[PDB]
């Protein structure tokens, strides 16, 4: 009863992305299908380590909120296949396309985003690189979350926490780690643009987020954004980590918040 | 890993269903979830034996079009947590609010309930029981099948029941094709809209002539615009000869080829 798929079976179709560690290809197997091709010339050891993470950490996930995995293959090339998910991802709704997202949706956006992220550390799964770029709306509706990156190891510093800039520790990531950019991801939805968006330059939003002299500015929340939201989110980007909440409080939040509105 | 919940976790709400062999209680695990109540009083040991089955046989699948699977419970009585679907049943749609589907979307609805079947059978999982009823169209669109049913000791009708096994031979009439066939009901359902042998008001008899190869839907009803292509395939299914029913692989590529053609 495992999850190796015997070469020859799935129909690697055309491309979608490539990057430093990996490539996306549109296959077929029973089904449209994600595979993530990992090597190429030969398989290496430091990589064939990370191979076996980024499956027997998906294999342990199994919720709707949550990219589906259909197995893996050591066969040419290590490779992941997971379910094709037609549509884009949250990031590129808000800010490539810039679709108007009706107030209600947006709500809903994060309340899935809560519930994956809630069963995901629930399996003792630390993302470690949530992001809307992450979030993928699948079908125009429905969140599934997994890391759609392909330039990481396991980058993009938006998200990222202070404690996490500064690293100090060994270890800076954490369930509440992942909080933090669960509230840029809010941050995100109520204003439809990102942080630290009139500062041109990388290098000092790095510094500043890290030394506690920035912080997303909670006055652009859409004029209707529930006042019990604004007040969550910046509960979330609190720059003190143990001052945040988890997500089973976060989700019950939204949630609540939630049932009041639709009239 | 292990998917076994510790009680207390899954919120048990409202009631769904209810029948012989189970309760189906809408719940809350991390988002809205399906919870599939076996026993009661106490656990028994026939039944017991079952819930290891309805578990071993979910957490093998890992598809799209099949019913996920959360995780399971020992705790306060078995019980088996699946995604849970918003919307209705095939059978509901097609023969109780009757909806008129465009024509496309039932050769696709037929289309995905064949990659869910034919990735079933690939993990060497025979269904036993598919049929219109255990076609859930999730959100309105995307077929999630699973085994609905609830007064059936798991792992009540005929319509979709192959012949060989109306009959019974040896001591196991269910094979991949037996599948089929059924498949081949649910096509008939999805041309037609409508069940088979529906002027024939006595069960015994359905029973005993789609036995003996007196009966066979009447594959004259099939839609006005039904592809011939179609009414092909399907009569290909109900094939009484078991050994003449096509295996899935077949069946898929076969509708997925006449699919592409005829929207231009
Ligand atoms: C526009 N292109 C698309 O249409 C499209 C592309 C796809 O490509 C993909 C194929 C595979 C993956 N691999 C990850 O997701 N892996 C992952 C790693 C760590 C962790 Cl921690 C997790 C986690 F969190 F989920 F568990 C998940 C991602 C995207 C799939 C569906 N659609
Ligand atoms: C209207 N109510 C609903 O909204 C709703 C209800 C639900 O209730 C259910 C809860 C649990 C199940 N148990 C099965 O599914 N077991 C199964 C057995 C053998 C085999 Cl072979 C398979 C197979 F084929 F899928 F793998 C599946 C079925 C339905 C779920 C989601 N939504």
């Amino acid at each position: 009863d495992d999850w190796e798929i015997p070469d020859g079976q799935i129909t690697v179709g055309q491309r979608i992305g490539s990057g430093s560690f990996g490539t996306v290809y549109k296959g077929k197997w029973h089904g449209d299908v994600a595979v993530k091709m990992l090597n190429v010339t030969a398989p290496t050891p430091q990589q064939l380590q990370a191979f076996k993470n980024e499956v027997g950490v998906l294999r342990k996930t199994r919720h709707v909120n949550i990219l589906l995995f259909m197995g893996y293959s050591t066969k040419p090339q290590l490779a992941i296949v997971t379910q094709w998910c037609e549509g884009s991802s949250l990031y590129h709704h808000l800010h490539i396309i810039e679709t108007k997202f009706e107030m209600i949706k947006l709500i809903d956006i994060a309340r899935q985003t809560a519930q994956g992220m809630d069963y995901l550390h629930a399996k003792s799964i630390i993302h470690r690189d949530l992001k809307s770029n992450n979030i993928f709306l699948h079908e125009d509706l429905t969140v599934k979350i997994g890391d759609f990156g392909l330039a990481t190891e396991k980058g993009s510093i938006l998200w990222m926490a202070p404690e996490v800039i500064r690293m100090q520790d060994k270890n800076p990531y954490s369930f509440q780690s992942d909080v933090y950019a669960f509230g840029i991801v809010l941050y995100e939805l109520m204003t439809g643009q990102l942080p630290y968006s009139n500062i041109n330059n990388r290098d000092q939003i790095i510094f500043m987020v890290g030394r506690g002299y920035l912080s997303p500015d909670l006055s652009k929340v859409r004029s209707n954004c529930p006042k019990a939201m604004k007040r969550l989110m910046a509960e979330c980007l609190k720059k003190k980590r143990d001052e945040r909440p988890l997500f089973p409080q976060i989700l019950a939040s939204i949630e609540l918040l939630a049932r009041s509105l639709p009239k």
